[PDB]
Parts: C-alpha cells; sequence; structure tokens
C-alpha cells in the first residue's frame, strides 16, 4: 500500500488514487509576489476555547491528535470559509533534515514542518460525508521553522515514546491546540486537496504566513517514530510530505498586503 518509499511513494498514487494527476491537488507552491491580496477577505476566527482532545495515534503515515467532534466546541470559521468547520484532528509532515519536511512551499523554500489543523464543514453533518464535497473541509497549514523551542509542542512531543510505532494509541486529553499558533493569523488560501490518499479535493486550504518555531531537539522527537509495526523492520518516520503539485487553473489569494 502507500507511504513515503522509493516503491510506495509521491510518484507511484496515482495507480490507485488517479485524483493524483487532478485539477486541485495539494500542496503547491505559493509563490508570494503572484497571491493577490484579497481586502474581500475576512480575518479567519480560530475558536478552540473549548477544545477536546481525546487521543494520539501513530496511523502509520503520521501522528494524529484526535479532537472529539460531536459538539461545537473547536471551530474554524471567517476567513474564506463560509458556515462554520469543526476541529476533527492535527498531525505533521516533516523531514529527515530540517532543510525539507512541510508540504507547501514559499518561493520554492521548504521548512522543516508542516502543521495540518483538519476542520470539517458541519452541514455536512460528519467527516466521511463532508470528504466527499468541494467544501468539505478546511485544513489549517502552519509551518515550522527550527529555533527557539515551542512550550505548547511539549506535551506532544513527550508522549511519542509510547506510540513509536503504526497502531499504537496513546490517551492525549486536556492538549491545547492554541499553544500551537503564531502571532499572526495572516494566511493565504487557494483551493485544493487532502495531500495523502485518497488525494480527494475536498479542501479550502488556509497556509499561514508566520511560522512556528520549533526546537531542534523537539524535531529530532518527531524523526524517532516508525513507519513500521511492533516487531517490524524499522524504518524512521520521517520525509513523510507529499512535494508542491502544479497549480493548474487556481488563484492564490492573501489575506493581507
Ligand atoms: N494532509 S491533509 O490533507 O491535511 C489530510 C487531512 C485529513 C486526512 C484524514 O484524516 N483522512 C484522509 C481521508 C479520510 C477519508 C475517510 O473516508 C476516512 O474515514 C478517514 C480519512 C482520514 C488525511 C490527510
Ligand atoms: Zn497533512
Amino acid at each position: 500500500h502507500w507511504g513515503y518509499g522509493k516503491h510506495n511513494g509521491p510518484e507511484h498514487w496515482h495507480k490507485d488514487f488517479p485524483i493524483a494527476k487532478g485539477e486541485r491537488q495539494s500542496p503547491v507552491d505559493i509563490d508570494t509576489h503572484t497571491a493577490k491580496y484579497d481586502p474581500s477577505l475576512k480575518p479567519l476566527s480560530v475558536s478552540y476555547d473549548q477544545a477536546t482532545s481525546l487521543r494520539i495515534l501513530n496511523n502509520g503515515h503520521a501522528f494524529n491528535v484526535e479532537f472529539d467532534d460531536s459538539q461545537d466546541k473547536a471551530v474554524l470559521k471567517g476567513g474564506p470559509l463560509d458556515g462554520t468547520y469543526r476541529l476533527i484532528q492535527f498531525h505533521f509532515h516533516w523531514g529527515s533534515l530540517d532543510g525539507q519536511g512541510s508540504e507547501h512551499t514559499v518561493d520554492k523554500k521548504k521548512y522543516a514542518a508542516e502543521l495540518h489543523l483538519v476542520h470539517w464543514n458541519t452541514k455536512y453533518g460528519d467527516f466521511g460525508k463532508a470528504v466527499q464535497q468541494p467544501d468539505g473541509l478546511a485544513v489549517l497549514g502552519i509551518f515550522l521553522k527550527v529555533g527557539s523551542a515551542k512550550p505548547g509542542l511539549q506535551k506532544v512531543v513527550d508522549v511519542l515514546d509510547s506510540i513509536k510505532t503504526k497502531g499504537k494509541s496513546a490517551d492525549f486529553t486536556n492538549f491545547d491546540p492554541r499553544g500551537l499558533l503564531p502571532e499572526s493569523l495572516d494566511y493565504w488560501t487557494y483551493p485544493g486537496s487532502l495531500t495523502t490518499p485518497p488525494l480527494l479535493e475536498c479542501v479550502t486550504w488556509i497556509v499561514l504566513k508566520e511560522p512556528i518555531s520549533v526546537s531542534s531537539e523537539q524535531v529530532l522527537k518527531f524523526r524517532k517514530l516508525n513507519f513500521n509495526g511492533e516487531g517490524e523492520p524499522e524504518e524512521l518516520m520521517v520525509d513523510n510530505w507529499r512535494p508542491a503539485q502544479p497549480l493548474k487553473n487556481r488563484q492564490i489569494k492573501a489575506s493581507f498586503k
């Protein structure tokens, strides 16, 4: 099955998921000079005060921090969005080295990692129905650079030892995702897709301009995770990013001048 290796990585995905070569695939390079400022774009509303994290899972591709999405608790609205989108999970993509790992790029710059906070449009009732719709998901993407530690990330980092291998989970309650946000909510936005199989073209992407800083030690701990299951040959969970895809007939809009 699909993964990030030589034999099952991004350049193979199209064989099982032909939408891989579609018209609105993600990620993309954000050409900052070509992105147009859109004065009609609203400030993003990130309302995470009542967020209820439940669990952290190593799914063999990344780790997901999962949230209770059975009520309007942690929601994303405004910005380019119409209606209310509920937080279901977050995860990261990262590299084997600090010079790569992000999925989106900014004028071809790769960041060390990229955080995806995944939300679904409440008008579709559940996540599985939402992914079948062109406006079903809103993914908030946040770049990570290596520098000072992110204190709000440390709780995540410290639990990774308990979910080293594929299919392991751990209780992960009371985690506040507000601690993963940068100061500014300036963003770029464009219509795109899931960046892993099934690659569904259901996402409004909202990518923050300002990266967060994490420490070298924090990202090193991401790189100790395993793609493999327990008692299988150790394959370090690194380079779990899809490269930039063709922009085709799309415009990237900026919320800021
Ligand atoms: N990298 S990204 O674009 O932010 C991204 C966001 C979300 C997901 C995701 O949670 N998935 C894929 C689609 C899917 C579809 C299902 O029907 C399902 O039950 C579960 C899932 C699980 C994967 C990737
Ligand atoms: Zn992702």
